[PDB]
Parts: C-alpha cells; structure tokens; sequence
C-alpha cells in the first residue's frame, strides 16, 4: 500500500516527487499501522494549510497582525543546526503545530527546497521569502526582547513569540514545557521557533496534550515514525542516489545489516577501538557471523555509514580473507568518505532505513532519523571512554523512537525540581545517553 495505511494523501503528482509514493518499492511494509485519528488529523490539517497557507488572503490579513496588536494561527521553523537534528526538531514543531491548530511554515533556509519535496497536498509548507521577520532569524536568541524566558525572567498582548528551545536553553525558556504557559502561548498569532533537539516526549507530560497524544499514537513509540514519513520525502536528485545505491550494490541480498557509524572526536581516525566494537556487537548479536582462521547459503549485505572509510574496509577485508563459520555471502557496502553534501547525507540516512536490522551510534541523530523512517529498533554502539571499546559494547533500543538530549526538569504543579524520567512508564531515560528522554 503506497499511501501507507492511510498516512499520505493520494492526488500528488507522481513525477515531481518519485520517492513519495513509489518508496514502496524498496521498502517492506510497516508493522505499525497508524491510527484512525492521527490519520484524520492529518487530513484535518492539510485542511488548515490550504486555508491559512503561504499566499491566501487570511495568511496577507494575519501578516498584518505583526504590526497592529484572527482565525489562523501560526509556528515557524527556522532552519538551524545540521541535517539529523533540523528533521527531528522539524518533525517535532509539526507535532506541536498539531497540538495547537496552528499552521506550520519552514524556513528553507539554504538547501530545505533542494532536499525534500512537499508534504502539504494543495499548497506550499515553505515561509516566504518576503515574510519580514526573517532577517532576524540568526540573531534571535535568549536575549532577544520577544523570546518568552527573556520576558518570563523580567516578568512582562503579543502578536509574535519567539520560543528558544536550543539545547543551551534556560530555566525560563524550558516553561514552554508548562500547561500554564501553553495557555498563554496558545493566544499568540505568531510563534517562531528555533531549535535543535527531537522535543516530542517531554509534549506527552504537559496535561491536555497527553490525552490528544494518547488518541493520536496508541503505540505511544511510533511518533516520529508516522510523523517522519508522513512529512520527509526526499527530492527526485536525493532519491536517485538512494535508487541507484540500492539498486547496484543491495537489492541481491536475502537480509540486508545497516552499520550507522559516528565518533565523537577531533581526530577522523579511525579507531581500533571501535572496529573491535563493531566486530563484536555484530557477532554476538548474530547480526553478522563469525569467521574461521583454521579452517544453500543465504547473502548478507552490509551498508556503512560513515565518515571516515576504515570502519567499511576493515570489515570488508575480514570477510573477504577468511570464510564465514555459517557459509554465510557476506559483502560490505559503503558509499562516501566525506571526511551534495546533504543530498548525500540525506541519501545515506533514508538507505540505513531500508535495512531490515540497523546498528546506530550513541548520540547519533543520524541513526535516530534512519531507525525512525525505517521502523527499526537498533542496537547501540554504545559511547566509549578512554578509546575502549565498551563493554558490553552494543545492546538492543528500548524502542525506535529518536532521543530527546536536552529535555527539562520541572514539575510545573509543585514548581520545583525532577526526574522527568521516573515520572510514567511510557517516558523513559534514553539507553545512549542516559540524561535524554524517549518514548517507549
Ligand atoms: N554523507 C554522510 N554524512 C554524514 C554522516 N554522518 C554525519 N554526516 C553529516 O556530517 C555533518 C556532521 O555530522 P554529525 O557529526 O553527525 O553532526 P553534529 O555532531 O551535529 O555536528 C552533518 O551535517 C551530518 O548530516 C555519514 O555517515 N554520511
């Protein structure tokens, strides 16, 4: 089913963006059957766009609304931080918008137009270039007189709110995660937002959305997942990268292992440390078998993802000079060494989707985008200390949902300090990096 259980719209045209309809093609489909309300809640707001949308006379009334202190309500996404974080942020305004019958408008910033195609039927998601605020998208921070934790710290009706939820974000900028501040926030026509962290979870303790959440997802942990397909679809130059690596070097395999390989240093490598990690995380899951030194067989084939080439090669050679303990055809895969960019970047993320078991590094949002749109629970190569390889060096995703790295810590009632991790069981501390929340 090319429109996904009901996720996506039928009526597009088919030749402006290939991968949205015809990625059935080269993917198995979901398990996870999105809900009868998250889908009309989709249509519901494709209804919303078309009416307040880039170009229509109530968005050239409410335009006006800036100057001048109303029936549509607006968020705008700026386009900030790298490629992993702008989807996951992007996928989370789109949540919010959700949340509060707002319309969303992106950014495109310098490249968002060349990487995806649009998701809205009917009309455009992308801010205009006219919109007269984005001179000064750059400069708003937490200083900045409309950011409301400026406003909250010096305590101060507003036609425009800039929200600061960038990881570096304060005590005061974290209310947004309040039911008391949605309630004022949800007067304000114009909410422009920037920000670099997947934020969904912490939307599911503020009460009111939790109940909308809770008819929206049933499977709690499938958030980014339907949210994700639903609005990201590469571009027909971006989607022929993903056809043709597919196409030459994976679609002969009986199982195909995604490897999603980042290290956080300022040396590019590559580290033994981490080769032996990699080795031993895919042994001793049986994702990838062992080989002999004295010594109707099925393929694998495994694609790399990296920067640095030596994770790929060493593998590469492993199973080229020795045979595998179980007959197993193993060939290793990767495509760049970057040391077209995006489009590549983008390209590599939605190929780590089409595996059938994917492997993530800890605080990657490159894997948690490519586990997201996959559907896939990865196991996590967990961070190292002291160029060790960790021990036990991999283990098995609570769930596929991305991470929330920079979540807040109120109880809004009490008004004091807590473990927003212990509060339900749904909304659990991340496994890569435990400070981080997701949902499970
Ligand atoms: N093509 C490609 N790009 C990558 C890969 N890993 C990271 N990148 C990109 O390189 C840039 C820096 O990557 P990363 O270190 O993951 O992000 P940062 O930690 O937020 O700087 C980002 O724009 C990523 O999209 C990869 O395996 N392949």
């Amino acid at each position: 089913d090319k429109l996904l259980g009901g996720l996506l719209a039928s009526g597009f045209d088919e030749d402006s963006c290939l991968s949205r309809y015809q990625s059935v093609h080269y993917r198995k489909p979901s398990p996870y059957k999105p809900s009868s309300y998250l889908i009309s809640k989709l249509r519901n707001y494709e209804k919303l766009h078309k009416r307040c949308g880039p170009g229509t006379e109530s968005y050239k009334k409410a335009l006006k609304q800036l100057d001048q202190e109303g029936e549509c309500k607006y968020v705008v996404w700026i386009s900030f931080s790298g490629l992993g974080n702008r989807i996951l942020s992007l996928a989370s305004v789109f949540l919010y918008a959700l949340l509060t019958d707002r319309v969303l408008l992106v950014d495109r910033g310098k490249d968002m137009d060349d990487l995806f195609c649009e998701p809205f039927l009917g009309m455009s998601w992308l801010l205009p270039l006219d919109f007269p605020m984005t001179d000064q998208f750059d400069g708003l921070n937490q200083e900045s007189s409309r950011c409301y934790g400026y406003m909250v710290k010096n305590q101060v009706t507003l036609s425009h709110l800039y929200l600061h939820l960038v990881h570096d974000y304060g005590d005061h900028d974290k209310m947004f995660f309040c039911e008391g501040d949605q309630t004022f926030i949800g007067k304000v026509p114009w909410l422009i937002v920037k920000t670099d962290n997947y934020f969904v979870p912490s939307l599911w303790l503020i009460p009111g959305f939790d109940d909308e959440l809770n008819k929206l997802f049933p499977q709690k942990a499938t958030v980014f997942h339907h949210l994700g397909r639903y609005l990201f679809h590469p571009t027909n130059q971006v989607w022929g990268l993903v056809t043709r690596y597919y196409e030459a070097y994976l679609s002969h395999a009986d199982e195909k292992i995604g490897i999603q390989v980042k290290v956080f240093d300022e040396d590019p490598g590559p580290f033994q440390h981490v080769m032996d990690q990699i080795s031993s995380c895919t042994q001793k899951e049986k994702l990838l078998p062992e080989v002999d030194t004295l010594v109707t067989p099925k393929h694998k084939a495994v694609l790399v993802t990296s920067l640095n080439a030596g994770y790929a090669e060493n593998l590469k050679s492993m199973y080229w000079e020795y045979p595998t303990s179980t007959g197993e055809i193993i060939g290793v895969h990767q495509p760049s060494q970057e040391g077209m960019h995006n489009g590549k970047a983008l390209a590599e993320m939605y190929l780590l989707s089409l595996t059938d078991n994917l492997v993530t590094s800890a605080w990657s949002t490159f894997g948690y985008v490519a586990q997201g749109l996959g559907g896939l629970k990865p196991w996590i190569l967990y961070r190292p200390e002291n160029r060790t390889t960790p021990d036990p060096s991999c283990g098995r995703a609570m769930s596929m949902e991305p991470c929330f790295h920079s979540p807040p810590f109120y109880d809004c009632k009490a008004k004091t300090g807590i473990d927003t991790g212990t509060l339900v069981p749904h909304v659990r501390h991340c496994e890569d990096i435990s400070w981080g929340l997701k949902l499970v």
